């Protein structure tokens, strides 16, 4: 119905919203663009579903995400992916996880202040009967 594309316009405002607020905030800049094949080969062995948030913002407008749950799937694959990439006890790895760790903790406190769990509970319901 016009009212359920209503729905998802309105989710696809708010993710848009919250990734640009992550995007800005100069401690996350390593997840903002794709890592460099050049820079780092070895990369695309050992991670297999590479995730960053200009691909998410890309994901937002071809229409991947019905809900808020299947965004924090990517940025969950985002954080995943740095603690596995960078697992060691030297200082840039520890850097980048407690950053990879931040990234994590503000999209969800974001959303826990301004998701309202029945427009959640709503694009679920619309999801689930698709
Ligand atoms: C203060 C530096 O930042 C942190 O310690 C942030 N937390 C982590 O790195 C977590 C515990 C972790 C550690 C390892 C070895 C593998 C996966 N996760």
């Amino acid at each position: 119905s016009m009212q359920e594309e209503d729905t998802f316009r309105e989710l696809r405002i708010f993710l848009r919203n919250v990734t640009h607020r992550l995007a800005i905030d100069k401690r996350f800049r390593v997840f903002t663009k794709p890592v460099d094949p050049d820079e780092v080969p070895d990369y695309r062995t050992v991670i297999k579903e590479p995730m960053d948030l200009s691909s998410v913002i890309s994901k937002i407008d071809l229409h991947k995400y019905l809900t808020v749950k299947d965004y924090l799937r990517d940025i969950d694959l985002i954080c995943s992916n740095a603690l596995e990439y960078n697992p060691d006890r030297d200082p840039g790895d520890r850097l980048i996880r407690h950053r990879a760790c931040a990234l994590r903790d503000t999209a969800y406190a974001i959303i826990k202040e301004e998701l309202d769990e029945d427009f959640e509970q709503l694009c679920e319901e619309i999801q689930e009967s698709r």
